[PDB]
Order: C-alpha cells, then structure tokens, then sequence
C-alpha cells in the first residue's frame, strides 16, 4: 500500500512537506479562483486547495464536479496557515479521482432528514460525523471496561447464544428450528456465567442478546450488546460495589479520551462527572415512597416502568441503585432476602437525566430446594433447566453477577433520543434492514 | 465480603500467617493421622492440613466425609514445607463446609469418561482443570488480538446477528420468525464492516457467527466466535500482512503469558515459536501442483477440502499462505485477480499439524457493474443487497478484510482432537443442551 497521511496529522509543523491524503469530499467551494475540497477520512478534515495553473485544466474541471462523498486521494504540499481548518492547508499538486459523486443521499447534516431515511440509508449514515462520534463513544467505554476488568482479575468467557432456557421470561424469546430441534435465541448469558465461576470464580462476557419485545419505546431494541459479570462469593452489597466501579471507571476514562465527541452531543457534563462511587442507594421501598410523594399512582408491588423510572432520576445528579424488590416482580433465579422473604436481593442502577435502567443484578439462589420450588412455582419445566440446578447440588456457593446494557449506557452518556442510534445497524420490531 | 487468599497467593514466604481459602475439594486423603484436603480454586491448588486435635471431633468427621467438588472455607496457618504442594500448606483451625459432595459425575481425570457425558455435563466439564486451561488460553489469545489492534489503529464495532443477505450462501443460513417478517443468523459482520470503513477506515469486530452446516466434523461448529477486520485503501497483498502480522502477536502473546496451559496440551511447541511473520506464500496454482505430486486426485478448480488442506499442510512448520483461488469456488463479493480474471484476489491461512484453514479473506469486488453482475450469475437477488451495492456508488474505495475462526486457532495452538472442546458451551447439530 502506497502511505496515507491522515487529515489529524496535518499540522502547521509540516510546512514544506509532501503529504498523500485519501478519503471523501466534505464540501466543495469555489474561493477566489481557486477550488477549496475539504476532504474527511476517519481523523478530520483537511483543507486541500487545488489551482487551475499549478494542476492543469483538465484536472481543474474534474475537481468542479466533486460532490459529497467523492472518494479522492490528494497529494500535495502542507502550507501552514491560520485561517485554515487546523491551522494548515495541502496545496494539490495531484489530484486522483476514484469516484465521483453527486447525489448522496443523507444531507450534509443529516438531522435535516427523516430519522426513518436515516435508517432506510443506515449504511451511509454511519459514515456521517456525528453517528461516527456515538461509535467511537461506544468503542471507548467497551475498552474501559475491559481495562477495569483486566485489572479486577476478572476472567473473559464466550457464551452460547444458542439456548434452550429463558433467562428473563418466555415473552420475549426467539424461537428457531434448529436441525431437528428447537432453539432459543439467548437473552443473557447470565446462566452460563454462573456454571463458569466453579473454575473461573470471576467471570464476565460481552454478547448479543435477544428479546422479542413487541412494544416500540425509544429505550428497548431486539438486539442489543449485554456486558456482563457474574462471581462466586459476592452476595448483592459486594456486587453492586463491582457495578459502580466499573460504570464510574468506564464513563471516566471515556470523558478523558472522548470529550470531543461528547461534547457534539451534551452541553452539560455533571451527571458524567459526577459518576464516581459510592452511588446513591435507595431501596424499592424508598423508591415507591419518593414517587407517591410526587403524586404517582404506584403501589407497593408494582413494577416500576419507564415512567416512574423517569420521574425518580429528578431526584439524582448521578446513576444511582435502587434495591431490595418485591419477589413476584422479578426473576426466577434471584435470592430471597433472608430479612424478609417478601422481597429478593436485587438491584437495578438507573441512569439520571431520565434515562432510568443501565444495570439489573442480583444475588442468585444458591440453594437447590428453594430454586426448584421458585422454577415450579413460574410453571417452568425443572427438565430444561435440570444443568443449572445442579449447580446447586456439587459445590454451590453464595454468588451474584448483573448484566449492563451498552446501548443504554450509550444513550445516556451522549443524552440520545433513541436507544436505536447507539447501535451500528439497530433492530427493531419493524427494522431489519439495512 | 470477607476476603479471601487465592491458592497462588499461598506461598513460603507467608510462613506464620493467618490465611482464609475459599474452594472446592479437589482430594481428600488420610496422611498418618491427619486429614489432607486439596482445595481447588481459580489459580491452583494447596494442601491444607486438618488436624483432630486442632479442629475437635465434630469437624474432623464432617472432614472425612468431603468428597471431590464440596465447597468449602478454610482459616489458618500457613507453614512452609517443601513436601507440600507450592511449598506451604495451610494448618486448618475453622472449616465451614458450604456443601458437602461425594458423587461428582465428572471423573477425576475427565478424559477416561466418554467425551459424550463430557458433553451432556458440560456445565461440569468446564471448571476442571484442563478445560479451564482452553478458555484462559482462548481469553488470552483475543486479549492480544485487542492489545494488536489498538496499538496498530483499528476501531471496534458491534454489527448486526439479525441479518437479511447470505455472505457466506444460503446453504448454512439459519432462519427465523421476527414478528411479522424473517431474519437469518448472521454467517459473518464483513458486510456490515464494509459498511463501516467509509467512516472509520479500519474496523473489526467480534461476534458469534452461526452456520446451519450438517457436516459434523472435528472443524466445524454451528456457532463460533469469529474476529473480522476490514479496511479501506488495503489490498490483498496489504491484508495479508495484517493477518500474519496478527495471528503472530496472539500466538507470541499467549506463549509469553500462557505458556503453563500450553504444556498442558503439547509436548512440542516449536510450530508455535515458529509463528513470526513472513508467513510462507503459496499460490493456489501451487498448491494443486504440490497436492498431486503428492498422489492427490485433485483437479485445477477444485475446492481444498479438510482432507487436501491436511496433506497440503505436511510441507510447513508454522501457518502459510494460500492465494488466488478460482472464482468460481469462492464468495460472490471476491475481486477478480486483474492478471488473471479466472482467479480471484482471495487468500486462506492454514495452520500446519493437520489443522487447516483459521483465516478466510479477500480483496473485496470495488466496481458496481461487476459485483452486480456476480450477484445475478449466483443467482442472488440483488434487492437483498442493494444497501451493499450503495458501498459501490457512493464514493467507493479498494479494501479487502478477512475473518479468524477464533475456535479452529485455538484447537490448532492446544492441538485439540476436536473443535468442541474449544467453546465454552459447543453447539453442533446434535448438540443444543446444557
Ligand atoms: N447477567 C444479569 O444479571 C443480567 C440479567 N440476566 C438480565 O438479563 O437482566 P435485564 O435487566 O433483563 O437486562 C440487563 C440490562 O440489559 C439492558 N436491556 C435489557 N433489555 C433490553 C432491550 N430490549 N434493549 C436494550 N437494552 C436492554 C438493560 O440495560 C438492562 O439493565
Ligand atoms: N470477514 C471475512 O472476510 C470472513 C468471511 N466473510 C467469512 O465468513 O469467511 P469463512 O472462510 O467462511 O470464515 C472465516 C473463518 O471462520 C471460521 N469458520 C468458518 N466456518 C466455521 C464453522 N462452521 N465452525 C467453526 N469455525 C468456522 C474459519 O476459521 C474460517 O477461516
Ligand atoms: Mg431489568
Ligand atoms: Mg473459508
């Protein structure tokens, strides 16, 4: 490969020296009797002058026809310069031209724009600035956490996705013929984690999960990535200092690299910088009290949706836990607390700003008696689940884990709209393509 | 949580320390008058002493009854001693047993059970020694890969599962019911990251991919973990450098840090330390010519199988190479060889000892007409691939990438028997469960 030189390093420093660029027409002015082609690559944008005397007319008609999205390389020379982008322009002294283009279609800023011809062209819409911005966001938190976990001493496993068990409820799971079988599309790993810790102890996984919700909120996709840790002896308190942790570690070193990026995207970044442990913690009790204060009509034993979550995050300035929920309006798996039964020993951490869930944990049962009368109890079929039981039965031990929504996480962070624009190509009930 | 002691951390040098061990019985033998318990966790195995006189009569007989996998915590003192394992054992003044086992149905060497209930007790399997040892060396292995591709500039992405269009054919394509249309299980993200260079030039990814494949060989799964690279302005022969540049920092990496694991599954590691760019290069045409000089019946435009690509791999002593393959035995999106339009620009890297093909990737088609026109000589619908067909409209670009069977380089590294034991939970035609 001939070298490029990338639009980021094209600095005032290189006064004098040749440089070859490669990437696409950003805009295209004509500037006295010169042709301006700002041309972006994947680091920025560069200035590149081209003059009708210095690379001819044939060439000089060429560059007047250059839309947006043109993909060209560019050789020239770096001319320092303060009133150009970067503080230096390239004086073109080749210009190659791959590929013309003049109708792009997603506009120069692409919120101008439908969001659903945004997502009819989400393949073309990835490349634009801003979308870029949420996937390098996105990028930078993942490597976060794998620092932090690195570190930790967790280990890193790799799940089935193809599955026979619901994790989180037979209403939202994908069903598909499997040779002369039946299989699910698993929702989480979390299962799978907890047979991992017998010889890992400390186990995490990042994978694509599964959930076949029919309702079509700006927080829920039916594919999405689930980060997720799970570790023998921990119980809830234990786990939930790992949660706050991590998130605190992640959304730091994401503000010391990305604050570029985020600041396309936010105006005010307290919540962020105000995510450092110890997170607030109120438990489901404090929670339903809080809201009937607010005059919500909930009752204690009601689930808490998206828009009692919305109105309990007015009072946080950070993510925060809330803990100790009542039995019946969670999982199987989960672990009665011992202090009063009616409740089990889980808790979600619920971002500020409105964004409510990011994290749902808890302390599993580890008692073999307690969870096959659980699994009887959901009209669940103990056949299907007779591996995980045995957990309880050779060596069982008192352990907790959680699993984070990297979308949500996403949107959040960048105050998105819509869970669907931190995903490279989202899905959704009525979206499966591109 | 009270804090534990790792066994590793169970050293000399902590002679007349107070200790707490949390684990799983391992043995449990009668040394004179003592009990000798082998407790297992995570990072190894320490003998701890448990005397009558020290513990009282209670805890010694609930110590005899201790069977292999019984989860227990153990207090006291660490005594260096050479005899011992590690050179310290522990002199055990509390136990609390967790729970007590006797009937483990793994046995204590696993490989003496048919691998079969291996299979069926997976769930099990996977905390023994030796199949812990596969998934530290495989999270390792990936932890190098991601070390690599920071270092080298290379931005992560998470593509799509739910997909619409065959990469790979339709002849291994999952299908399912989503709500009111159809999905298929991604084969492969390569179409997605082709996508996706346009704005951030050098991506990869690591997703599971799924492959309806009825054939049940030793190299073949019906979901694998799959690492993908694509780039804009690279071609073949620039891919190609990044593959042996790639696989040689894992394979080195894994040796630095795993090499412990690895002696566990090979007497010889040579082909290992042999794994250092520049990989041998062998043209297709070349590659027939060795085959038949061999005894093999194979035919120019014919298709390496398992069984060619094992004898092809008895000339080498680290991966190679093999390039410029007929076209018409490769994927529809594979650039022409400009020489000699019969071939395309694809390569394959095949691991010696057997052990075949770990890498498929090409030059990918850059020209509209003809990736078209391949399209409807395969029969394809081009509808399903019109977003794909955009990459070639607006502002195309050559790039070429490739894909890493993430379970084939690990089987061949540990020389496994079988490509199973190289997933946590393998999934095969006949294999769905745990
Ligand atoms: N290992 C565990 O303990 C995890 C547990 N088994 C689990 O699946 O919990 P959830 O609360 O359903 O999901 C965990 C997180 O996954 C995200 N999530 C859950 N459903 C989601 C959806 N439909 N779309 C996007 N994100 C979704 C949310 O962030 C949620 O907090
Ligand atoms: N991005 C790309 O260019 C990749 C390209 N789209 C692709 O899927 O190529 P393959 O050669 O089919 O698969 C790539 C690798 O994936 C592995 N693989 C391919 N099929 C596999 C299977 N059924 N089980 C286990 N591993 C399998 C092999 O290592 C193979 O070399
Ligand atoms: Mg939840
Ligand atoms: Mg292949």
């Amino acid at each position: 490969m001939i070298e490029k030189v990338y639009c980021q390093e094209v600095k005032p420093e290189l006064d004098g020296k040749k440089v070859r660029l490669a990437g696409w027409v950003y805009t295209n002015m004509r500037v006295g009797k010169k042709i301006f082609l700002w041309i972006r690559d994947s680091t920025g944008i560069v200035q590149a002058v081209v003059a009708k005397n210095v690379v001819g007319e044939e060439t000089f008609e060429k560059a007047k026809k250059l839309g947006r999205e043109s993909s060209v390389i560019v050789e020239g020379i770096v001319k320092a310069d303060e009133r150009a982008p970067g503080g230096a322009e390239v004086h073109v002294e080749k210009l190659e031209v791959i590929q013309a283009v003049s109708e792009f279609p997603i506009p120069e800023n692409p919120e101008q724009a439908s969001p659903e011809l945004l997502l009819d062209y989400r393949h073309l819409h990835i490349r634009t600035p801003k979308a870029s911005a949420i996937m390098k966001v996105k990028e930078t938190l993942i490597m976060a956490a794998r620092e932090w976990l690195l570190k930790d001493g967790w280990h890193e496993v790799f799940p089935p996705i193809l599955v026979t068990g619901a994790v989180e409820g037979g209403a939202t799971l994908f069903k598909l013929k499997y040779f002369d079988k039946y299989a699910y599309l698993s929702q989480s790993a979390q299962l799978y984690l907890e047979a991992a810790i017998f010889g890992l102890e400390k186990v995490w996984s990042l994978t694509p999960s599964f959930r076949a919700e029919k309702s079509r909120t700006r927080r829920h996709l039916t594919e999405f990535w689930h980060l997720e840790l799970e570790a023998a002896w921990m119980d809830l308190w234990d786990i939930m200092k790992v949660e706050e942790e991590l998130v605190s570690y992640m959304v730091q070193r994401t503000l010391e690299l990305r604050k570029k990026e985020i600041e396309m995207f936010r105006d005010d970044l307290t919540t962020l910088k105000n995510t450092e442990p110890p997170f607030p913690r109120i438990s489901y009790d404090e929670a339903i009290d809080i809201l009937q204060s607010k005059g919500v009509n909930v009752e204690w034993g009601d689930d808490l949706g998206a828009d009692e979550e919305r109105v309990l995050t007015e009072e946080f300035d950070r993510p925060f836990f809330v803990y100790g929920y009542p039995k019946h309006i969670k999982a199987f798996y989960m672990k009665e607390d011992p202090n009063d039964p009616r409740k089990v020993l889980a808790s979600d951490m619920l971002a500020p700003e409105g964004y409510g869930e990011i994290i749902g944990g808890s302390q599993r049962e580890d008692d073999y008696d307690k969870l096959l009368n659980r699994i009887l109890e959901e009209g669940m079929d103990p056949k299907d689940y007779e591996w995980y039981l045995d957990l309880r039965r050779y060596g069982s031990v008192p352990h907790s884990g959680f699993g984070l929504g990297v979308e949500r996480l996403v949107a959040w962070v960048l105050k998105l709209d819509h869970i669907r624009w931190a995903a490279l190509f989202p899905r959704t009930p009525a979206r499966l393509y591109p």
